[PDB]
C-alpha cells in the first residue's frame, strides 16, 4: 500500500537496491542488463507498483510482479533460448520476507552458499516453514516449526529439552540470521530447542552436509532462524489465545518508521506464554522481548542494531523422559500419559539474549559488503530431580536423582563479506568471500554432593512430586570451556552455458577448545563445496553436490591409547530434479542422496571389557557409517486459494557393524499441511488441515533386573491437525486449532536412559488476532 518515497536519478543497480529498500520489497535484477542504465526520478507518497514503473521510464526494463518480491528484466527483439538461471543481484542478502506472502513456499534464499538464490537454483534439499504455515497452524516456537517440518523427527529427552533428526543425524546447528552459535554441548547451548518464534519471519532448514556456512558442526541439517525486521509503514497486532491445560498466550508486535523521513526505523516484540499441561505437576512460563532499529547513515549505508532476549522457567521438569520402563523387577510399567517423574520443585530453566550490530554497504560496482557483531548469551538454572532407576518396588517406594546445574556461555561473533558479479568468458558470475571468527566461554557450576537428604518417596503409582528439596552442598564442579572458530570461505557461481551453473567453493577452518580438558586443536582444515544445476525446460533443472563437514570430538572421547578420536565428519552426495511452476509460486522436488560419516565415535566393547592401558578407563573407536535415502517434497499453490506444503522421506543409516541405527527414528515419514480460502460469499474463512505420518520404530533397550536386552516398538501411526480462521473484520480474526484430533496415544521417546516420553494428547487452541 502506499509508501514515501525518494530515490533521485542514478545508477539503475543502485536505484534498483535503493528502492528495494524504501518499498519493504525484494528486487532481483541482472547486473549485465541494468549497468549502463539510469534511473528515472521518484518522489513522495506512492503506492510501490505505480512507483516502479515510474523509476523505470527509460530503461526498457520490464517489472515481474511476485509476492513480495519483483524481478526486473530487459526483453531484447534477440533471444536464443532463455537462461533460466541466470546470475541476479537482489536488494535483501537474506532472501524474500516471508510475511504477508500468502504462502507455504519460500521465495529466495541465502542459507546455502551466502549468495541469494531460489530453491530452484540451489543444488541441496533447502525445506522453508514461512510465517503464514506458522501462523496457519499455532506454531509458536521451534520444536512446533520442526515437528511441521517434512523430514524432521522431534524425539523427547525430557519435558524440556527435544532432539532433531534429519537423514540419521542429530541435528545441532543454529544459525540466526545466518550467523552460527557454538553448540558443542548442551552447555553453550541453552534455550536453542525452545525459542518463541514471535521475533522470526522463518525457519529455514537445509539438510545434507552443512561446512560451507556453519563450519564445525554436525550432519543432518542446519536450522537457520530469519528475524523480524523494520518496515516503512506503520504496522503490528497484538494476538490472544487459550489453550488446553491452562494455556495462555499473548503477543504484541509493532514496527515502523520513527522520523517523518523515514532513515530511522524500529520493531518491537514482546510474548508471555504460561501453559500448565496434561502431564501432571509441569507448568512453565515463558517470556520474550526484542527489539531492532535501522539507520540510513546514507542511501546506500545501513546501522542496525538489536537485541532480544528469552526466558524459559518451568517447574516439574525430568532429568530423563516421563517414567522408567522397567520396574524393580523387571516388569514394563503400565502409566498414564499424565504421568510425570518430575519433582514439584524440579527447574531446567534455560534462558537466551542477544546484543547484536551490522553495517550494510553497496559499492557502485553492485557489490554488497556486510559485517555482522555479535554478543550472545545462553544461560541455565537447573535444579533437577526426578524418579530414575528400576522402580516402583514391590511395596510401590521410588528413588530420586537429583543433581543442579547452574552457569552461561558468553559468545563474541564477527562476520564479514563480500558479495558480487563478474564477467569472464563473455557471461555473468557471482561469488562471496567472507571471513569470520568467533570465541565462546562456557562457565558453570555443578552440584551432586547432596548433604543428608533422604531420596525415597514412599508412593508411585500416585507419585505427585510431592517430594522435599535437598541440601545441595558445595560446589562439586566448576566448568570453564573456551571455543575459537576461525573461518575463511569462498563460492563461484559460474553461469557456464544457457543451462549450466556451477559452484566451486570452500571454507578453511581454525578451531581451538581450551580450558580443563586437553587443548583440542584442529589447523587449516579445508571443506570443499562442488554444485551444479542443470536446466531441462521452463519447469524442470536436474542438480548434483558433494559437500562436507566435521566436529572436533568431544574431549572425553579418546581411544585404547588414550588418543583424541579424529573429528567427526561426513560427506553428503545428493543427486536430484526440482520443478517451478506459476512463476515460482509452486516449488517441486524430487532428491536421491547419500551421507558418508567416518570417524563416528562408538564405545570400543572388546577394551571396555577389561582396560589394559592405566591411562585410559573408558576408551571409544572411531568408525565409518553411511546414510541411503531418497526424499520428495511440493510447496505453495494447488489452485488459487490453496496453499500446501508436504514431504516423503525415506531413510536407512547403517555403521560399520553393518546394524541399523538412528532407528527410533523412523525409516519412512510422510508429512502434509494445507489450508483453503474460500471466494464469494465465504472469502473471509479460511479453513485447513494437516497430517503426518510415520512409520515403525524401535529401540534396544537393557532389562537390568532380567539381565536381557529388550526390542521397543512404536507401531506406525498418524496424527491429524484441523485449523480454521474466520476475518471478522478488517482488523480482527478469530481461529481454533484441534491439533491430534484421534486423540492418537503414541511415544515421542522409548529407551534415553531406559524412560519414556509420550506425545500431546488431543488439545485445542483460541486465537484472536487484532492487526493496527
Ligand atoms: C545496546 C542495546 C541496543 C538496543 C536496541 C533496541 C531498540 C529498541 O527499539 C524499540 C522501538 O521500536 C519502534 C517501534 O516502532 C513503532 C513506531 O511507531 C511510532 C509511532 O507512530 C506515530 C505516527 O505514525
Ligand atoms: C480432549 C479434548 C476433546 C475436545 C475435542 C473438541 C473438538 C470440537 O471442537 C470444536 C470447537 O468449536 C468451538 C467454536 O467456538 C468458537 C471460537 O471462536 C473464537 C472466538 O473469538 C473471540 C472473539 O473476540
Amino acid at each position: 500500500q502506499e509508501v514515501e518515497f525518494d530515490i533521485p536519478p542514478q545508477a539503475l543497480g543502485s536505484a534498483l537496491q535503493e528502492f528495494g529498500r524504501q518499498a519493504d520489497i525484494q528486487v532481483l535484477y541482472r547486473p549485465e542488463e541494468v549497468r549502463n542504465k539510469r534511473s528515472s526520478a521518484i518522489k513522495g507518497k506512492l503506492e510501490p507498483n505505480q512507483a516502479i514503473t515510474e523509476l523505470l521510464r527509460g530503461t526498457g526494463a520490464s517489472v515481474d510482479f511476485q509476492g513480495n518480491a519483483i524481478t526486473i528484466s530487459v526483453a531484447e527483439a534477440a533471444d536464443s533460448s532463455v537462461d533460466l538461471g541466470a546470475t541476479m543481484i537482489t536488494s535483501n542478502q537474506l532472501g524474500t520476507i516471508t510475511e504477508d506472502s500468502g504462502s507455504y513456499t519460500p521465495g529466495t534464499i541465502a542459507t546455502a552458499t551466502r549468495l541469494v538464490l531460489t530453491p530452484r537454483e540451489t543444488p541441496q534439499s533447502i525445506t522453508v516453514v514461512t510465517r503464514q504455515n506458522m501462523d496457519d497452524f499455532g506454531l509458536n516456537n521451534i520444536d512446533d516449526v520442526m515437528r511441521h517440518t517434512p523430514g524432521i523427527t522431534v524425539s523427547a529427552y525430557d519435558t524440556d529439552r527435544n532432539n532433531y533428526y534429519a537423514r540419521g543425524f542429530s541435528i545441532n546447528n543454529f544459525q540466526y540470521d545466518g550467523i552460527p552459535s557454538t553448540a558443542r554441548n548442551v552447555g553453550y547451548s541453552a534455550g536453542n530447542t525452545l525459542s518463541d518464534m514471535a521475533i522470526y519471519d522463518r525457519v529455514e532448514v537445509l539438510k545434507g552436509a552443512t561446512g560451507l556456512l556453519t563450519g564445525a558442526g554436525s550432519l543432518g541439517a542446519t536450522i537457520n532462524l530469519i528475524r523480524k525486521k523494520p518496515t516503512h509503514e506503520f504496522k503490528g497486532h497484538v494476538e490472544l489465545g487459550a489453550g488446553s491445560w491452562d494455556n495462555y498466550r499473548s503477543e504484541l508486535d509493532v514496527s515502523g518508521p520513527l522520523t517523518e523521513s523515514g532513515n530511522v526505523r524500529g520493531r518491537a516484540v514482546a510474548a508471555y506464554q504460561d501453559k500448565h499441561s496434561f502431564m501432571d505437576h509441569y507448568e512453565r512460563k515463558t517470556s520474550v522481548y526484542y527489539g531492532i532499529l535501522e539507520f540510513d547513515l546514507n542511501p546506500d549505508t545501513m546501522l542496525t542494531v538489536g537485541a532480544d532476549y528469552q526466558d524459559n522457567d518451568p517447574k516439574g521438569s525430568g532429568w530423563s523422559g516421563s517414567f522408567p520402563l522397567f520396574d524393580s523387577q523387571g516388569n514394563r510399567n503400565d502409566v498414564s500419559r499424565s504421568f510425570n517423574n518430575g519433582a514439584k520443585w524440579s527447574s531446567w530453566e534455560q534462558y537466551t539474549r542477544t546484543v547484536f550490530a551490522n553495517l550494510e554497504h553497496n559499492f557502485a560496482n553492485g557489490w554488497v559488503g556486510k559485517v555482522q557483531l555479535d554478543h550472545k548469551i545462553n544461560g541455565y538454572h537447573a535444579p533437577l530431580g526426578a524418579i530414575m532407576g528400576d522402580w516402583p518396588a514391590p511395596d510401590n517406594s521410588a528413588k530420586i536423582v537429583a543433581q543442579k546445574y547452574t552457569g552461561e556461555t558468553k559468545s563474541n561473533s564477527l562476520d564479514i563479506y563480500l558479495t558480487g558479479p563478474f564477467q569472464f568468458l563473455g557471461r555473468e558470475h557471482e561469488l562471496v568471500v567472507g571471513t569470520s571468527a568467533s570465541f565462546s566461554h562456557w562457565e558453570g557450576k555443578s552440584y551432586w554432593n547432596l548433604r543428608n537428604y533422604d531420596n525415597t518417596t514412599d508412593d508411585f503409582i500416585n507419585w505427585d512430586g510431592d517430594i522435599g528439596k535437598p541440601d545441595w552442598g558445595t560446589p562439586s564442579q566448576y566448568i570453564d570451556d573456551k571455543t575459537r572458530q576461525l573461518g575463511s570461505y569462498m563460492t563461484a557461481r559460474f553461469n557456464v552455458t544457457d543451462d549450466l551453473n556451477l559452484f566451486l567453493g570452500g571454507r578453511v577452518v581454525d578451531y581451538r577448545v581450551t580450558g580443563l580438558n586437553p587443548t583440542i586443536r584442529e589447523s587449516g582444515r579445508f571443506i570443499p563445496y562442488v554444485g551444479a544445476v542443470y536446466d531441462l525446460n521452463d519447469t524442470y533443472s536436474v542438480y548434483a553436490s558433494y559437500t562436507d563437514i566435521f566436529m572436533p570430538q568431544d574431549s572425553w572421547y579418546r581411544d585404547s591409547s588414550n588418543k583424541l578420536l579424529e573429528p567427526d565428519e561426513g560427506q553428503n552426495y545428493e543427486i536430484g530434479i526440482k520443478g517451478e511452476y506459476l512463476d515460482g509460486r509452486l516449488n517441486t522436488s524430487l532428491a536421491y542422496f547419500e551421507i558418508h560419516e567416518e570417524n563416528r565415535a562408538e564405545e570400543d566393547a572388546l577394551y571396555n571389557s577389561k582396560p589394559t592401558n592405566p591411562a585410559i578407563t573408558y576408551a571409544y573407536k572411531g568408525i565409518k557409517a553411511k546414510t541411503k535415502g531418497y526424499e520428495a517434497e511440493i510447496s505453495g499453490e494447488l489452485a488459487p486459494g490453496w496453499q500446501v506444503q508436504a514431504g516423503y522421506t525415506h531413510k536407512i543409516i547403517r555403521d560399520d557393524s553393518g546394524k541399523k541405527v538412528s532407528t527410533w527414528e523412523p525409516q519412512d515419514q510422510l508429512s502434509l499441511y494445507t489450508s483453503y480460502k474460500f471466494k464469494g460469499a465465504l472469502d473471509k474463512l479460511t479453513v485447513g488441515g494437516g497430517a503426518r505420518w510415520q512409520g515403525k520404530s524401535w529401540q534396544m533397550v537393557y532389562n537390568n533386573p532380567r539381565s536381557r536386552w529388550e526390542k521397543f516398538s512404536q507401531e506406525d501411526y498418524w496424527l491429524v491437525d484441523l485449523m480454521a480462521r474466520y476475518q471478522i473484520t478488517d482488523k480482527l480474526s478469530a481461529s481454533v486449532n484441534v491439533n491430534n484430533v484421534f486423540d492418537k496415544t503414541y511415544y515421542t521417546n522409548i529407551g534415553f536412559y531406559t524412560s519414556a516420553s509420550y506425545g500431546d494428547p488431543r488439545n485445542l487452541m483460541f486465537s484472536t488476532r487484532w492487526d493496527f
